[PDB]
């Protein structure tokens, strides 16, 4: 048995939304300590990384550990029967093939009731290793997703390029090229401790930016020749993160 | 000779959106005391009924009776050229095969003329027969319009549970199965009611559900009406006005 | 090298929206006294004519005289990155083949720097000699788009008759036809509607055309429309304090 209620539900659905253009089917591991996901896209070239613990629900129950293989589309689709403002509560048996997700209305007088079938899926999962980056820059969410929206209609690569000063995005294509410039100032802030410029797929970091109303800021981390590491915090909860391997 | 001034325009607008994903074609039946039309879908499966009546209309003119035939996708097209705020009035005269919509707007200086071709029709009309139903729920329209869309997206099919408490409808597909339950309030600021003379469980196509559901911004509330091994009644209150009402059959193997 | 800062840079932005659905292809003429533009669609059913005087702009400079060739639809691309409150400057070098537009946010943190490619067209330049009209009709520039887009679901063509009371549109098509009639207004100036009529006119034109020019709406409150008999329709929108955009329509036959 795993009973995780959640009053602020909105969250779920934000989170669902970030996913399900990035990833079909995922593993969701439950756990005492909370839920865990962890998967790459079916083109293997980004790694998604969710973390919302049990502390930050307001009641968690999880008796057994589970790996749930969820159709993330199913889901979000599902949680788009729910209201904003509705009461979300999942809940799971020890053996069970569905996830069953109820939805309690503000008013009380409406209670939906909908059993998600599960799959199996062989996710032996691997992750990247934790480390410290050359560059990792702070910026306000909105920002940065209208920069890579600006940029993937110029071309398809950004080449991004942090000095100390600031960071510099570029692309190019067809119709001529672009850059965009970022300083140091709401604010923008930059922790260099060493220059670095990488090369990335914009169409990958306009998946990622789907998670941009999770949260007003996003971080960026960098090193030569390692994924960048775009990073949502979801408040009083966890994470959401984004590793995209640099092109060549 | 017709001639019909609207107590406020948008009122038709909506009706019209709310019949035209429904039915191509259909009879306006006018007459001293208003306006009636009554049509089937062309698959039969459901029955549509409006009323409109002469006194909830600002001045109202009809000295003979009339079945205009209308292609009810061009007068909607012809309604999006009317202001939300315009006055709307309908024109016939004695020998017509034209019916005239004329928008007034606010400001007095623009006013628009226009003329829809009619057709023959040969609609004998018949329709369901009044009666009491087992199963009477009164509630807001927006929930109801919710619901059928939420349960649309897990089948295509919707049971119906009418018992005392409240009221449960589900549904049933490919990626699993959901249900949602409605309880009656007891203290409001909204309100869902329910009037139960016997319990009832049906099954009808949302499919024809979310068509009717169009007519949700004719009126905030929804009233629907249940029996074993009948149509549904779906009914919007066109207030101080008349009413659109659609009957469902319900579906078997 | 020439080197044209504008702070209200939306203004541009809106420009390039009303030129793109009509032209693919243009060249800007650059001087000391400002931006002109000149130019025919393809199918060469009408014209679009550009103003934008140099005192418009916040600072500006123009050494020499210059015909570069742009890529509109690129030009309003590159203006889709940048924001509505943006300062936008543009540059092009002594002998460039390239056009740079520079946008800076209002936060001061952020500038963008576009580099767009030019391209060489051979457009010697005809225009429509200036003259006076029989009719002049200024009127709110989102009531004009209406009614083009309300006939325009009737038909593809608009009678416009002008007499002195008032002006009239008209269209018609499979779904009957529509008139929409206009009376000069005896609260403000951005609402009224005013005719000058030396002599009454009626005109046909394409209501895909007008449909394009309405796009320039987002420019400016009002709108005139100048006919005369047999000649191009003029309908024109004022770029405050900078200049205008004019478009010029053949009639029909």
């Amino acid at each position: 048995m795993f009973e995780a209620r959640l009053v602020q539900g909105s969250i779920l659905k934000k989170v669902l939304e970030a996913l399900k253009d990035l990833i079909n089917e995922a593993c969701w591991d439950i756990s005492s300590s909370g839920v865990n996901l962890q998967s790459m896209d079916s083109s293997h070239v980004s790694l998604v990384q969710l973390t919302l613990r049990s502390e930050g629900f307001d009641t968690y129950r999880c008796d057994r550990n589970l790996a749930m293989g969820v159709n993330l589309t199913s889901m979000s689709k599902i949680l788009k029967c729910a209201g904003n403002e509705d009461i979300i509560t999942l809940r799971a048996e020890d053996n069970a093939d569905t996830l069953a997700l109820v939805f309690e209305a503000p008013n009380q007088e409406k209670v939906s009731d909908y059993e998600m079938k599960l799959m199996d899926l062989d996710v032996e999962q691997l992750g990247i290793p934790e480390q410290e980056y050359s560059c990792v820059v702070k910026m306000p969410s909105g920002e940065f997703a209208r920069i890579c929206r600006d940029l993937s209609h110029i071309g398809d690569a950004v080449v991004i390029s942090c000095a100390k000063d600031g960071v510099k995005f570029s692309a190019s294509g067809e119709l001529g090229n672009g850059n965009i410039k970022l300083s140091q100032t709401e604010a923008v802030t930059i922790e260099m401790n060493e220059p670095v410029q990488l090369t990335f797929a914009l169409r990958y970091l306009n998946f990622f930016t789907k998670a941009t109303p999770l949260s007003s800021t996003v971080t960026l981390s960098m090193s030569a020749d390692v994924p960048l590491v775009v990073e949502y915090k979801i408040a009083d909860m966890g994470h959401l993160k984004y590793y995209l391997a640099p092109k060549i």
